[PDB]
């Protein structure tokens, strides 16, 4: 089993960045092997001038295409997605999420938003044919007490992480 | 009157954006002062990196504060806005549109994506506490001949943006 993850922050460490290396950390103890990517690994004109072309584009496609799944966290901007991951998302291929499982993580300031935040990626997830959508998974800044070091989370927050990694892990692991 | 005009494809120029530079042209006819950006205008960095300090930003976040409108477009990627206009949106305060109307257009392949952008869209701006947003022009791509030069559309997308106009200028007044 392989796994990508994404940190669609427009900031490098960032609270999505210390959520996936806390995914990480569960998964090598799976035996699950990881690719990690954050959006300061493409050159930003390639991202934000749609140039496919890039050489990391190729690198992180080939990837995704070699993994069973897909860990996504992003920051929630104006109650959607950050428009910082989604420039990554428009250039991938159309079916780049067939036959994958797709877990979303989001950061913000308030649960409120994550069912509005869930509503705005369901359509994208799909466009790109994601074989299995998991639902997304909130965690408030508040919460994440250290994200430049080894992540420091409350324990309500590990729990819920580590809840969601497992049915992530079943997911991948039926299929 | 003064009116943003905000292109959000990665690519300029493109068939969405050719929508308001008619839009500029229809605009400064009726006398209103358009200032009139794409995404080149800005260091891409800045954009994916949530630069707060970017001049150019700080430009056109006052300019956005002075009008009285705005019109954007978008072409339809993943069934949604380009990421690329949603950065320079993500970077905007969170009440930018607070008392202004806003027309969005949006060119697309299919009737199932100029809708999918519509609803994609409108939550955005929603979000930015837009005071009004008008139905919008959701052409399909074939509709523009011509996003060189003067823009050429068919004669149903040219009337679609015609009334769509008028009704943005009435409703700025």
């Amino acid at each position: 089993m392989r796994v990508i993850t994404l940190a669609g922050s427009p900031r490098f460490p960032s609270r999505s960045s210390s959520l996936l290396e806390y995914a990480r950390e569960k998964l090598n103890g799976l035996d699950v092997e990881v690719y990690h990517w954050n959006l300061q690994n493409f050159a930003p004109e390639d991202l934000l001038y749609a140039r496919f072309d890039s050489p990391a584009l190729k690198t992180f496609t080939e990837q995704l295409q070699q993994a069973d799944g897909l860990i996504v966290a992003t920051p929630v901007y104006k109650a959607a997605y950050s428009g910082a991951l989604k420039t990554l998302l428009d250039l991938l291929p159309e079916r780049a999420l067939q036959g994958k499982v797709v877990l979303p993580l989001a950061t913000g300031g308030t649960v409120a938003h994550l069912l509005a935040v869930d509503a705005a990626l369901k359509p994208v997830l799909s466009a790109l044919k994601a074989q299995e959508i998991l639902h997304g998974v909130f965690a408030d800044d508040s919460q994440v007490i250290d994200y430049h070091h080894r992540p420091q989370f409350t324990p309500n927050l590990q729990t819920r992480l580590d809840t969601a990694l497992e049915t992530f892990w079943q997911a991948l692991h039926r299929r």
